[PDB]
DNA sequence: CCGACGGCGCATCAGC
DNA sequence: GCTGATGCGC
DNA sequence: GTCGG
């Protein structure tokens, strides 16, 4: 509920931007990160800083920040950096998919400071960057579950008309059921490929350009694409979508299924029960834990219901997976 | 006090 | 031209 | 910035 804690929460995102984007401590943007989202999820209006430092990921520096807030409806150190026009305007290039902090430093410290600057520059920019500025606004876009829908109807179509032995799944936030996603994830196995076993990608990626669903290319190897996509629209045209794909072995596919699904915090516990009934899970694998540590082969997995089995976990629904 | 905090694929850079 | 590092975005 | 060994 926004109106709660939304001052604060707010607060602590745009720190959470200067640090990751201006001052390039990763580790600092993750702490306000932390904080946001924890303080998000308190179902109360908080009222002092003390009370916000009871909970996990609120330090000492951050209740003094929101003391600051509740007193006077702003934080001095934030006013500051949002008038700097070196900050805000790093910051700001950093929304440009491709532009990251170092680059955005770059183009600043040039006097390359807004959009236009950038539209005026296209020598300067890499492949990944004069992409990002062309679908600039569209990246920024949610895409309603409807779309993800309809774009869904394409991807598994068209891989099944490359080779109907491919299997194909969207993941992410869609697979869990949420109203919108940010993007698309597809991650893609076929039987011929695994572990111990190419074209297999660029085969589904050539077909999805032949349709003309994929417009445009980020990057491009042999296990992940990333990318550009649209729906075919008298209608107003849809905007552009990123997509990735990703080919995964056969024997790990299900382990990806898992991850990419998601959410962090469930990965997070399924880690932990894995971990106490004796294994260890990853991206990739489910591997037994022997009684010093020493983790064992990975076990066979050809579903996602026989990694909650490994564990004694009864199957949980993509739809039950917000923690 | 002081190290961890995710780490991997791909594009591109830096050094040789 | 090769190899490893870095930047970036998942 | 926060946590925890
Ligand atoms: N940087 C990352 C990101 C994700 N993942 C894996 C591990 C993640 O748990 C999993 C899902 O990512 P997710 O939960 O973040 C997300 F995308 F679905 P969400 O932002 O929540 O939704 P929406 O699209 O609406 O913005 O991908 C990862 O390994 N590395
Ligand atoms: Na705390
Ligand atoms: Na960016
Ligand atoms: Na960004």
């Amino acid at each position: 509920q926004e109106t709660l804690n939304g001052g604060i929460t707010d607060m602590l995102t745009e720190l959470a931007n200067f640090e990751k984007n201006v001052s390039q401590a990763i580790h600092k943007y993750n702490a306000y990160r932390k904080a946001a989202s924890v303080i998000a999820k308190y179902p109360h209006k908080i009222k002092s800083g003390a009370e916000a430092k009871k909970l996990p990921g609120v330090g000492t520096k951050i209740a003094e920040k929101i003391d600051e807030f509740l007193a006077t409806g702003k934080l001095r150190k934030l006013e500051k950096i949002r008038q700097d026009d070196t900050s805000s305007s790093i910051n700001f290039l950093t929304r440009v998919s491709g532009i990251g902090p170092s680059a955005a430093r770059k183009f600043v410290d040039e006097g390359i400071k807004t959009l236009e600057d950038l539209r005026k520059n296209e020598d300067k920019l890499n492949h990944h960057q004069r992409i990002g500025l062309k679908y600039f606004g569209d990246f920024e876009k949610r895409i309603p579950r409807e779309e993800m829908l309809q774009m869904q109807d394409i991807v598994l179509n068209e891989v099944k008309k490359v080779d109907s032995e491919y299997i194909a799944t969207v993941c992410g936030s869609f697979r869990r059921g949420a109203e919108s996603s940010g993007d698309m994830d597809v991650l893609l196995t076929h039987p011929s490929f695994t572990s111990e076993s190419p074209k297999l990608l660029h085969q589904v990626v050539e077909q999805l350009q032949k349709v003309h669903f994929i417009t445009d290319t980020l990057s491009k190897g042999e296990t992940k694409f990333m990318g550009v996509c649209q729906l075919p629209s008298d209608e107003k045209e849809y905007p552009h979508r990123r997509i990735d794909i990703r080919l995964i072995p056969k024997d790990q596919y299900y382990c990806g299924v898992l991850y990419f699904t998601g959410s962090d915090i469930f990965n997070k516990n399924m880690k932990a029960h894995a971990l106490e009934k004796g294994f260890t899970i990853n991206e990739y694998t489910i591997r037994p834990l022997g009684v010093t540590g020493v983790a064992g082969e990975p076990l066979p997995v050809d579903s996602e219901k026989d990694i909650f089995d490994y564990i004694q976990w009864k199957y949980r629904e993509p739809k039950d997976r917000s923690e």
